[PDB]
């Protein structure tokens, strides 16, 4: 590696692994086309298994990127409009309340306070039918937005239908096949296990549990090769061969509401470049804990902007992820360890990584 990106990164990710106490971390940086990969610890320490270019990590809510960007490919192959009410593609949500929500509401938490997590208790798919039929909104579609697994998790599902292809097939073949990402996966293969990385909460081993809209909420697990082949591939979607892809990941870099100096996508959220670590961790929602922002719709949509700050945070029980990049100078990382450790030191990490190599 370039010896200016060898020492930003262990200079600011080593005090990380030592004052968050992670156990395993795999870091890449994407610097002008090229990703550079750098790797600690133990991806299980009972069985002394250390972090490699090829352990898995679980993605947790970095998964929403994959899911939006499905969308958006779902968009441009004629087969959805976000304009669409949910109720065309789930005619047997027929409770009131969900006339005038559409899959854009769905897609960008704005449907009026969907509840953050689908409960333990939603089992079956009848159990999930009752679920959004009794939601009772707080507010009326498109007037505040509240992150939430159960909104976009219901786009998710609800984007793939005219397809008729199963969530996990059309992520798949749509997604992951066209852009070489060979070993992200949604159900981990029998083949791959050796390279799952184990997390660890309170000291325990730990795995995400299935639940409910997982696959399209959190599900998603990859390797940092992959990782960085994604960031790649949404630095600079005009390289992608497949049309309907390349104007999906498009689709989620657009512009569709403003909670304060934050822009919600799909899946992805974004910021103005240049930008202080302070108002990007101010624009993030740090947990998944309740925060009700009103929001300002952009009338129309603005198109992916170059100059901006395009993230994600994610972290299952036993993991926490980051993603971050900035199209206009060809820069981005990802950030993935098998510890939840607080979004702001992500943040922060990743900002000090790509404010000294832009
Ligand atoms: O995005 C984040 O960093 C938080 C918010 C969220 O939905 N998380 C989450 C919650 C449940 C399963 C996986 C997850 O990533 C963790």
């Amino acid at each position: 590696a370039p010896q200016q990106i060898n020492d930003i990164v262990h200079r600011t990710i080593t005090p990380l692994i030592e004052q968050q106490k992670i156990p395993g971390m795999a870091v890449a940086v994407i610097y002008q086309g090229k990703p550079y990969y750098f790797t600690w610890g133990y991806a299980d320490i009972a069985k002394k298994q250390p972090v490699t270019q090829q352990t898995l990590f679980e993605l947790g809510s970095v998964s929403k990127t994959f899911t939006g960007v499905l969308g958006g490919d779902a968009i441009a192959r004629g087969e959805i409009k976000l304009s669409d009410p949910t109720t065309k593609y789930w005619p047997e949500l027929t409770a009131k309340q969900w006339n005038g929500i559409t899959l854009l509401h769905l897609a960008t938490y704005t449907a009026g306070g969907l509840p953050l997590q689908v409960p333990d208790e939603v089992k079956s798919s009848s159990d999930l039918l009752r679920f959004y039929q009794n939601w009772q909104p707080a507010w009326a579609p498109g007037t505040q937005r509240l992150y939430a697994n159960s909104s976009i998790g219901l786009f998710g599902a609800l984007a793939v239908k005219p397809s008729g292809l199963s969530f996990e097939q059309a992520m798949q073949t749509r997604v992951f096949q066209p852009l070489k990402l060979n070993h992200t996966w949604i159900n981990v293969p029998p083949a791959e296990e050796k390279n799952y990385a184990w997390g660890y909460r309170e000291g325990k081993a730990v795995h995400v549990s299935p639940g409910a809209l997982d696959a399209e909420a959190y599900g998603v697990k990859s390797t940092i090769e992959d990782m960085a082949r994604w960031v790649q591939s949404n630095l600079k979607p005009l390289d992608i061969n497949e049309k309907t892809l390349q104007q999906g990941i498009q689709l989620a870099q657009s512009r569709y509401w403003q909670t304060g100096d934050m822009y919600q996508g799909l899946g992805w959220e974004m910021l103005d470049w240049p930008v202080n670590p302070d108002s990007i961790i101010n624009g993030s929602d740090n947990k998944i804990a309740l925060a009700a922002r009103p929001v300002k719709a952009i009338t129309p949509p603005t198109p992916a902007v170059r100059a901006s700050w395009v993230h994600k945070t994610g972290a299952t029980g036993g993991f926490g992820s980051y993603v971050a990049f900035i199209p206009e100078k060809e820069l981005g990382i990802v950030m993935l360890a098998n510890k939840n450790y607080p979004n702001p030191a992500r943040v922060d990490a990743a900002w000090q990584i790509l404010n000294a190599l832009q």
